Formats: C-alpha cells, sequence, structure tokens
C-alpha cells in the first residue's frame, strides 16, 4: 500500500500533531511501499538552515522511514515552498515537481498540493508567482535568520482558504489523462466524483491535521480516504 498525507502544518506549539506524526511514521509508514507528503508538512519554512529543533527531530524521524526501505517523497505546499535539497538530504526525502503522475497497482493517479488549482484567488496566485522565482528565493535565503523570521511574522498575520476552480481541476486531469487526483491545500477532506476525459473520475482531498490525521491509502483493491486518531 502507498500512503499520502498533507497539511500537517507542524509547529512547536501544536504538540498533538507532532506526536501524532511521529506515531504515524513509526507504525503506518514503516509498513507501506512508499510515503508521499503532498505539501504543508510545516506551518512555515524560512530556509533549510533554520536551527528550529523541531526540524532536526522531524528530519531524523522521516529519514528513519526511508532508511528502513520505505521511500519518502515530498511535493511543496504554499507554506513550505522554500524546503530545499539540504533538508531533503537531512530527512531522506525526494523532492517532486508541482504535479506528478504515479502508476500504482495498475492505476494512474495525479498528485499535487492543490494550490495551483485555486486559480480564482487573485491575491494568492500573484503572491505565488513572485515567491516561486528562483532569483528572489536566493535573495531571501541570503538574509540573516532573524530578518527572515521578522518578515515571516508579518506575512502570516497578514494571511479561510479558497477552494479549487473546477476548470483547473478538469484541465489538470485531462492534461495528464487521469481518472484519479489526490491533493490537499483546501483543508476540506472528501472524495468527490466528477467527469474528466468524458469518463467518471475521482478527486480525493486530504484533511489538515489537528486533533486527528488523515491519509489516502492506495492498494490494488482500493483507494481509501482514512481519518485516524492520535
Ligand atoms: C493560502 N495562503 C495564502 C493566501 C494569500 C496570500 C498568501 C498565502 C500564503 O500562503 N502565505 C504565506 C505562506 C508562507 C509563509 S512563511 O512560511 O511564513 N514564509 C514567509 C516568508 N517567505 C518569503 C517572503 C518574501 C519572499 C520570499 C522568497 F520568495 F524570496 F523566498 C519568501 C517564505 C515563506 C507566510 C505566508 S494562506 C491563507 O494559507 O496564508
Ligand atoms: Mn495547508
Ligand atoms: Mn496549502
Amino acid at each position: 500500500a502507498t500512503l499520502f498525507i498533507a497539511d500537517l502544518h507542524l509547529c512547536v506549539e501544536e504538540p498533538a500533531i507532532t506526536a501524532g506524526f511521529l506515531r504515524f511514521l513509526a507504525e503506518e509508514a514503516r509498513k507501506a511501499d512508499a510515503l508521499y507528503i503532498l505539501g504543508d508538512l510545516f506551518e512555515a519554512w524560512i530556509g533549510d538552515d533554520d536551527p528550529n529543533p523541531l526540524h532536526r527531530q522531524m528530519a531524523a524521524a522521516i529519514k528513519a522511514v526511508s532508511d528502513s526501505g520505505v521511500p519518502c517523497y515530498f511535493i511543496h505546499g504554499n507554506r513550505d515552498f522554500l524546503l530545499g535539497k539540504r533538508f531533503a538530504r537531512e530527512s531522506g526525502m525526494t523532492l517532486l515537481p508541482e504535479e506528478k503522475v504515479l502508476e500504482l497497482y495498475g492505476r494512474r493517479v495525479l498528485i499535487m498540493h492543490g494550490d495551483t488549482l485555486c486559480t480564482d484567488d487573485a491575491g494568492y496566485q500573484a503572491f505565488r508567482a513572485k515567491v516561486h522565482k528562483p532569483w528572489l528565493q536566493m535573495l531571501f535565503l541570503a538574509l540573516p535568520l532573524f530578518v527572515r523570521k521578522r518578515i515571516a511574522a508579518r506575512m502570516r498575520a497578514n494571511s479561510a482558504i479558497m477552494d479549487v476552480n473546477q476548470n483547473a481541476v478538469v484541465s489538470a486531469m485531462e492534461k495528464h489523462q487521469v481518472q484519479w487526483l489526490i491533493h490537499g491545500h483546501t483543508h476540506r477532506p472528501a472524495v468527490h466524483e466528477l467527469i474528466a476525459n468524458q469518463q467518471p473520475a475521482f478527486r480525493v482531498v486530504l484533511g489538515a491535521w489537528h486533533t486527528e490525521g488523515s491519509m489516502v491509502k492506495v492498494t490494488a483493491d482500493d483507494v481509501e480516504l482514512i481519518h485516524f486518531p492520535f
């Protein structure tokens, strides 16, 4: 079975999520064929050099999973788009592109964070357009940690998540010719039915973690959205 999670928003002052993720890693993920983390693993990311002890501990925990024989893959979310190759090495994760098609037990499944589907949110898409320019990322990362942190305090006070655009959903699923899509971002967990490629299709939406978690579990038999206790 292949597992998908997203929208953990890990944060020092949300210890229930930290504990729940550590358990998931030790119990569920160790038994999987593969683990995919579809963005917003962290509440915020200002660079791989951040000395936050949470990052040390979470990297070692994820790396224990891939070091055990279970590959771990990451797609960036809007919160953690700066997570880079240094932290990918620390955590034993492979970084994926924005959109990726998997072939799982016969079935072709598109995965993404989901923010690129929220095409009606003008402010968000403008924000996203700038902060994804490599040259600008390199300048922000060159700033001192304490400056990066003050900037990030503003930007989060300043920032209710707009839901996906249906034309964007269908366009992505027809571009990749898939009948299955898994994403997060919107924090509205559900299995939706729709039409893509003039056939039945499914859009499976992960939930954010707070007092419990969610995963999608993919087997040859089934695609299941599972909501599970800490
Ligand atoms: C859907 N979200 C939004 C909606 C509208 C507008 C923005 C967002 C959004 O994701 N905001 C948001 C995302 C991440 C963060 S952060 O992790 O604290 N941090 C903030 C500092 N960032 C940064 C700022 C300028 C240039 C560059 C650079 F590029 F130079 F590195 C990077 C790096 C990321 C802070 C704010 S929401 C409601 O969750 O906040
Ligand atoms: Mn999220
Ligand atoms: Mn998001």
